[PDB]
């Protein structure tokens, strides 16, 4: 005798796809790979239980496909098996409220993770794909397990994997809409003279070689072609923020001249994350961890300010002799 229930398969949670699946055929054996909220149930077959679920399955058919590509914005063959992976984990963390926006209590070596959720509280960011919207939206009120492991699944990380602030950022910004954003930069060398360049979108917003965004603006030295240092500094910003990124180095952060900040402890193998914001007096954040302090230095790593439209007052040549 053949024993069946009706499930629900999806690939983004909104839509359903009705199935009728066999009792004692595994889940695996008729869908392909499949996930009960994160768990791994392809090896399983269906308990009476089940009946009326919803279940993740991976874009096999070109339904599938496209729903996954307009929810997701990717083709990644494996994504859905690697958000699942992380959600079984991200589901279980715990995400408390620290100083009114949302932290997340360390486990797993997530505290990249942490800094990068609570950075995204404090800057204006909207996100493309519809995953990231609904799942960011969620992580603002307090529920984050979705938009952590999406994050984990779009850098390609597991959980538990090292991961670096700078490039876990510029991967969120490769699914915003920075499409407003607008810098220019002159690069001023005395022996091959002057060159402007514009960028756009994450280009604009991002910058690696210094923490201070007044220190970009006055100039900073950079090897010339030419063997020569010529100074690079900022001509015009149109942007609601910026983030400054540098090595990790002792560095003294001053209330009020910055929005918020990462600080590293450790090496290139093994270390640690903590936030910065600079709000009433300047808070420390470490996940779950709160502390506060007037003044405040440490391995800065990446520092964020606010900006709406910047330009430079001083010509080129004064730049160049006096940054
Ligand atoms: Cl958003
Ligand atoms: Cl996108
Ligand atoms: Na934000
Ligand atoms: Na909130
Ligand atoms: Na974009
Ligand atoms: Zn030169």
């Amino acid at each position: 005798e053949v024993r069946t229930i009706k499930v629900f398969t999806t690939v983004d949670n909104i839509n359903l796809h009705t199935q009728v699946v066999d009792m004692s055929m595994t889940y695996g054996q008729q869908f392909g790979p499949t996930y009960l909220d994160g768990a791994d149930v392809t090896k399983i077959k269906p308990h009476n239980s089940h009946e009326g679920k919803t279940f993740y399955v991976l874009p096999n058919d070109d339904t599938l496909r496209v729903e996954a590509f307009e929810y997701y914005h990717t083709t990644d063959p494996s994504f859905l098996g690697r958000y699942m992976s992380a959600l079984n984990h991200t589901k279980k963390w715990k995400y408390p409220q620290v100083n009114g926006l949302t932290s997340i209590k360390w486990a797993d070596n997530n505290s990249y993770l942490a800094t990068a959720l609570l950075t995204l509280q404090q800057i204006e960011l909207k996100f493309n794909p519809p995953a990231l919207q609904d799942a960011y939206y969620r992580a603002r009120a307090g529920e984050a397990a979705n938009f952590c492991a999406l994050i984990l699944a779009y850098c390609n990380k597991t959980v538990g994997e090292l991961g670096d602030v700078r490039e876990t950022m510029s991967y969120l910004f490769q699914h915003a809409n920075l499409d407003s954003c607008k810098r220019v930069l002159n690069v001023v060398c005395d022996t091959c003279g002057q060159q402007q360049t514009t960028l756009k979108g994450v280009e604009a917003v991002m910058y690696m070689g210094t923490l201070s965004y007044e220190q970009f603006k006055k100039g900073v030295d950079i090897p010339c072609t030419c063997g020569r240092r010529a100074t690079k500094y900022l001509v015009q910003q149109e942007s609601p923020f910026v983030m400054m990124s540098a090595p990790p180095a002792q560095y003294e952060l001053k209330h009020g001249t910055f929005t918020c900040a990462s600080e590293y402890t450790g090496n290139y193998q093994s270390g640690h994350y903590k936030h910065i914001t600079s709000k009433e007096t300047l808070y420390c954040i470490d996940g779950a961890l709160l502390t506060k302090s007037s003044e405040y230095k440490g391995p800065i790593t990446d520092v964020f300010y606010k900006e709406n439209s910047y330009t430079t007052t001083i010509k080129p040549v004064t730049h160049h002799h006096h940054h």
